[PDB]
């Protein structure tokens, strides 16, 4: 049943970002400081450290201290790259205006934000990937299938980082910054990698969750299309049951570490059958099934994401592990992390003939990540163009501003901007939209994919209605305050030449 | 011949802003100056004053000094409103840059862009509109009936201004600004009031461009609105064979200035025939025919201007014929600028028992245009509700970004775009675009409809193909590389 699969799904982003506070050779607030700073204009107006935006997006101060920045659901893979941009942007504008705003205050500092997931003591905070799924999906499968994937995954989509041991791992490039982590979370007694159960934001007959914890934060956007583009690839053939051969594994957590350490792919895992794979060849297999799906595949007939797309998720996953098994990266040094940041440490090293553990290559390891334009590593690469782009600038420009059209998020978009134009008070949720005052008025929104509600349409013009001499008043005072006190010296010296 | 007439058809504008840089109490600056000012990044970059901006909208600095923006081609009427407006953040991008840049220098002042057509001395800069039209088109069909219509359309789209005398005319509220300098212009020895002999900036056999100085610059959409989409209107009533009746005038400029002091339209115009009908009457005629003509016209298959949109303008234009026969304003108070400002004037009038020669009055009409946000009165007004909107502020701020997908302008968007990522010099125009180096590479486009052709991209491809590091990051990087990084802590997250 080809049928079944989900071509069109709603997909979401959970970005948790590092943030610090630093004068050269210190740092001048913190986290917990700057944070509060950050936010201090949004708690002015809502009262709440957490709101929802008129993207549709949560944007909110984390129990972590981390400004979190959860992506509007999203059908279709571009669109979410966009609005995890989208993101990036917004909340570079809170940093600036944080700067700012200390440095009439004396306090002299730059704001650093970094989309990555560790710090130099060992601390992780992550990257969070949410998809829909049907409510009738088994965890069987997701273990059999679902797993190996997941585990070997960090190889084609990994970020990257240094690991430098305190006095077990030796000092290394590591592919992914979230696998050691992963593993100390499950290993102790406890966060689990997937988890289908937590309330599914949609309606509870026909739908789940499906929360993922195991990916980095990705800078480049081709790394954020192959990793979740794969995932969505491998769903969609579980729900076709397009059949993959089951390579559940006595331990999930086993090797993780270990491939981690090794980006031949070489590593050894153990299957639940009792037969040894290499991880590479785990990707191998799945990728090659992926490949027949896409000729299976048929095209979502509204939005979601196009065969195209899909074609060239699959052409990088392919080149990608081409590399691998080759051990050539030429092709895809513009578009995947770790290899990015590899290649840019090792020209460090050459032009210095520095060792691993030089603080310049952990300064680049840490500042590929800051998301500053001009000042971001990331970012100076990109004006290089050794950078690829999965999609343009002006696309997540419109994503900071509006919400998505296609998926619910639009729905919500519009109160929020409504509820700013007219000045009335709104509390807004995922599912559940209400109008506080006058009277209140609740509309719970079940379905994700639908754009379109009428009940959201009478609240709005209800707002419009409630929205005569009083309001003149404070104008002409405003007016008043606006306009230069000397008025007939202002027109008198406003003089123009005529053109044309 | 319905079929006939131009549904979907290329328009441009043209906006003159004056500018101003004023301290308290005086002026900072000559205007040249400040203006030169706000160019100077772009002359920098570019070597030029004049430029054409990625979403296909030329920008230049005018003779007169004044900064001009002059919309892509737009095939749809709120396309159109979208760029205009689009211009108006551009532009008070650069005003505040120039402010920042002139406050860094310990010069202190506030800049001042205004879309409006005139000064408190009296000289003139216009909105300038552009149509596309066939060839085949008679001029003389054009001076029987589009000119009645633009003479008198002033009523229905005008900005509104008062009119003080010098030590001739009353002192008054007029609504429309351009009247009397249009008249000064014909009268005196010549600009027309429409000229269809420019170049085309299209291929010649098939097409003209139509010229239009006559209206006044708005703030408000609605008003824009009504202004091109009546013309619109005017001129596929016109290409339809339609049958509207020719109203010829005997002189084109003789009720102009009087016609922009009556709010009645009472106002009476001689026509050729020597007949004569007042100017509310010469509107009613031409929106009843074209009401008419809604009915007969057809959708347009790709792009143009919806039945829908004709609609709604169609709509605004009988409110307001309506609501200057009847003297009620109420309805259409949100819609038409010179109808806005003349509430605003009364409610400071009411407020304060002000003359007319109040300079109160004349500093609101005048800051009426300003076009910073918040700091503008229609800006204000806008905030607090007071001011109908035709489009949505976030498909302004897409304009502002990117070139209209439907027309010729895109083209030209995807060559900039690329020029500035690539980093390779490129010459363009309306009608013209190449490449400079290494070999030249030319392509024209003739065709202002088109949004795709194939030797432009094979030009991007070209550039593609044709288009220090670790100093610049080592710039960047705070030098004490281990202390950075020793300092960098953070708790988990979840
Ligand atoms: N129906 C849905 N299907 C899939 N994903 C969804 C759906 N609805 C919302 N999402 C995504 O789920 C994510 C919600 O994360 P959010 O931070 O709001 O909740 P949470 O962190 O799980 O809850 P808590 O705040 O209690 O930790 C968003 O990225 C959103 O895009
Ligand atoms: N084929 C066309 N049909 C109608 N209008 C067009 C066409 N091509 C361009 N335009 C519009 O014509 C206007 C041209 O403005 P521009 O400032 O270039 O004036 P110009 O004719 O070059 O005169 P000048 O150089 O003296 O300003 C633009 O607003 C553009 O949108
Ligand atoms: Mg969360
Ligand atoms: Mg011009
Ligand atoms: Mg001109």
């Amino acid at each position: 049943t080809v049928e079944s699969a989900l071509t069109r799904r709603i997909m979401g982003i959970e970005t948790e970002y590092g943030l610090t506070f630093v004068d050269g050779d210190s740092k001048k607030l913190r986290p917990d400081e700057i944070a509060r700073r950050m936010f201090r204009p949004i708690v002015e107006k809502y009262s709440s450290s957490n709101i929802f935006i008129p993207n549709g997006s949560r944007l909110y101060l984390n129990v972590g201290s981390h400004p979190e920045y959860a992506t509007a659901e999203c059908d279709n893979l571009t669109q979410l790259i966009n609005f995890e941009k989208a993101g990036d942007v917004i909340a570079d504008r809170m940093a600036v205006d944080a700067e700012e705003s200390l440095a009439k205050e004396d306090i002299a500092g730059q704001v650093y934000l970094f989309k990555n997931n560790v710090d130099s003591v060992g601390n992780s905070y992550g990257c969070h990937e949410n998809y829909l799924v049907g409510r009738s999906m088994p965890l069987k499968a997701l273990g059999k299938r679902l797993m190996p994937f997941l585990i070997t995954r960090q190889l084609i989509c990994g970020a990257g980082r240094i690991h430098h041991p305190n006095p077990s791992f030796p000092l290394g490039y590591c592919i992914s910054q979230r696998s050691d982590h992963v593993w100390e979370g499950v290993s102790s007694a406890s966060r689990p990698i997937i988890n289908t159960r937590d309330e599914p934001h949609a309606d509870s007959h026909s739908y789940r969750r499906l929360h993922v914890i195991v990916g980095d934060a990705n800078m480049a956007e081709p790394s954020i299309a192959l990793k979740v583009g794969s995932t969505l690839l491998v769903l969609e053939m579980i729900e076709a049951d397009f059949g993959l051969p089951s390579l559940e594994l006595a331990n999930d957590i086993a090797s993780i570490r270990e491939i981690s350490r090794d980006a031949t792919g070489s590593t050894l895992l153990s299957l639940k059958d009792g037969t040894t794979m290499t991880a590479l060849q785990i990707q191998q297999v799945v990728f090659e099934h992926a490949s027949k799906w896409l000729e299976q595949r048929p095209e979502p007939e509204f939005s979601g994401t196009s065969n195209t797309e899909m074609a060239r998720v699959l052409d990088l996953w392919g080149r990608m592990l081409k590399a691998i098994e080759s051990g050539d990266f030429s092709e895809v040094d513009t578009e995947i992390d770790w290899v990015i940041k590899k290649k840019l440490i090792d020209r460090f090293i050459q032009r210095g003939n520095l060792g691993l553990d030089d603080p310049k290559l952990a300064q680049v390891d840490l500042t590929y990540h800051d998301i500053r334009p001009g000042r971001g590593l990331f970012s100076v690469l990109q004006s290089r163009g050794m950078i690829k782009r999965w999609t343009t600038d002006e696309a997540i420009l419109a994503a900071v501003d509006t919400a998505p059209d296609t998926t619910r998020a639009h729905l919500r978009g519009r109160i929020l901007k409504a509820a700013d134009t007219l000045g009335v008070p709104v509390t807004v949720d995922w599912m559940r939209h209400k109008v506080n005052r006058p009277e209140p008025q609740s509309v719970e929104l079940g379905d994700p994919f639908s754009a379109v509600n009428s009940e959201v349409d009478q609240l709005i013009e209800y707002m419009t209605v409630h929205a005569g001499s009083a309001s003149g008043t404070s104008l002409l005072d405003e007016i008043d305050g606006l306009l230069e006190n000397n008025a007939e010296e202002f027109v008198r010296s406003y003089v123009q030449k005529g053109g044309e």
